[PDB]
């Protein structure tokens, strides 16, 4: 069974899953301290519900919010929006790239306990339990990031809950992360190497896939083509077309690794951790939001000749095998 | 009228005030996400209530908790402890040394609006309003720190609430902050240069006091060495005696600046922003806690010939004048 913000669900209920999304990209405590940054908490809720409903209609039944403590994860916000939109939402524990001092001063043993509290007992005082662990690195894994990766591994081994990662920028850190995970004894089938669509290095992708890693092709709609004049847009969404990103799905299918692919939008409905009004920039690029995958991508892959059954297998079977604890 | 976590109080109700303290030194959202780091929320409350009742029995009537959003300020915690201990607590807005991305990506205009929200409307959804603005800088003022200093000057000018600031990683350094504040039109009488007891340079402090700045001699008990083993307790506390620090109070009095002096402990009852069990190290060197000032420093200055009325001016009159919103 899989933990959601509304409680436990069966594999069968999971359905069509977007495994890499956010309701809001922020910082710990920020939404509670300055809700007016988003207009109001009430507007943010309405926008998230009006978006999750358009995706639900397009077939989406589950999303995984990979927002950690330090990404401003507000679990009560997740519950409100999930219940209102009637779409499953899996919450995360772990540590992203903006840990405050109270997190970054902690040991591997302490960080392990923290992830365990959030998976086994609940997030804050809510009883809502994390379904996944999200970690991140920059360039070469820093000493602190190594502690986080090791703690994430130990937590996964204790609870069966999977791990999702990424490396800042377009850097290909999967091999370095994979090395640390395996030194802890973690099975690659419990790990997704995320943001893998930031690169066109197919040898890199296939090799990880061949080892059993899930390949997170999850920023498909991100593209600053047309926004060349907006330097902050480029740094965030890149210069590669969404088509180029989506073709990596085909390419990996064509190598026989369909069972290892996870597809998503890495979207959200508010963001405060970047430049002001960046949400409006993203919205002007991908008006379909979280519906971009079921609506505009699936047909694309359908057109290029991928069998419907293979897609269903990627959008339903894969997420379920991934999310289901072991 | 001065805002506290229990509502507005009149100037006469403030009494003996510790102008630079914390209930807990943490990170935003952390106490709510990992209360077990402190044993439990319930354990932290009990420890803080006992600590504040001790201070109160030593004469303390108000403290100023200078904890910002990014220092993990929890105003519901402050309200609970204030009520239980019957000690007034003034809450803070501002930015300390650990802003998350959602803060450090903001413009001067945005930070001003944030501080104003916390002073004029309330903190989070509690209706509790900040009565002071806390800012911090390092070495040479960073571009972002300059933004914070200016936003703080602007919020002060709009509300009359005072500003407390300090320089981490160096003694001196108040001149930078003074230049920036004054460039914005802020009266020095609205500004306390905190952690000033960390310097021995008396000419530097007197010069600031003569410009009208308030001098925060507010880490007196952090002198503590004893523990040569820890490169974390002599790099976070020091190597001088608390007496040498307290003598700076006498020294500024003797120069005729008694009205410009604020005195405090910079204590707390939990801390998560440094090494695990740093609280135990702190408690071992100063078991008096926030009572350190009234139990050790006051008697010490008394024995040095400082009269009652001067001591009361420093601990009662100065803080009331400082905190009373003045435009
Ligand atoms: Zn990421
Ligand atoms: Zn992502
Ligand atoms: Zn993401
Ligand atoms: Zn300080
Ligand atoms: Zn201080
Ligand atoms: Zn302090």
């Amino acid at each position: 069974r899989i933990n959601t913000v509304r409680g436990p669900i069966t594999i069968s209920e999971v359905g069509f899953t977007l495994t890499h999304e956010h309701i809001c990209g922020s910082s710990a405590g920020f939404l509670r301290a300055w809700p007016e940054f988003f207009g109001s908490r009430e507007a943010l809720v309405e926008k998230a519900v009006r978006g999750l409903r358009r995706a639900r209609a397009a077939g989406v039944r589950t999303i995984v919010d990979v927002s950690t403590f330090d990404l401003g994860r507000d679990v009560r916000l997740l519950a409100e929006v999930s219940r209102a939109a009637d779409v499953h939402i899996v919450a995360a524990t772990g540590v992203w790239l903006d840990p405050p001092l109270s997190i970054r001063m902690r040991s591997v043993e302490e960080l392990t306990q923290f992830f365990l509290r959030e998976i086994q007992y609940g997030i804050e005082d809510t009883g809502i339990r994390a379904g996944i662990i999200k970690v991140a690195i920059t360039g070469k894994v820093t000493p602190f990031q190594e502690l986080v990766l090791r703690a994430a591994a130990r937590a996964s081994l204790a609870t069966g809950v999977p791990v999702i990662t990424h490396t800042a920028g377009s850097q290909r850190g999967g091999e370095q992360q994979a090395a640390i995970f395996e030194s802890e004894g973690l099975s690659p089938s419990r790990v997704c190497i995320g943001h893998s669509d930031e690169t066109d290095d197919l040898s890199y992708l296939t090799a990880l896939a061949a080892r059993g890693y899930l390949i997170g092709l999850d920023r498909i709609p991100h593209s600053a083509i047309g926004l060349e004049d907006n330097a902050s847009a480029t740094a965030f969404m890149g210069s590669r077309s969404w088509q180029t990103r989506a073709l990596l799905i085909k390419a990996l299918i064509d190598q026989g690794y369909m069972k290892q692919i996870l597809v998503s939008n890495d979207w959200l409905f508010g963001i405060s951790s970047y430049v002001t009004n960046f949400m409006d920039v993203m919205d002007s690029v991908n008006p379909d939001g979280m519906a971009f995958i079921p609506l505009r991508v699936i047909p694309f892959l359908r057109e290029k000749g991928i069998p419907q059954e293979t897609l269903a297998g990627i959008t339903v079977t894969n997420p379920a095998r991934f999310l289901s604890p072991t």
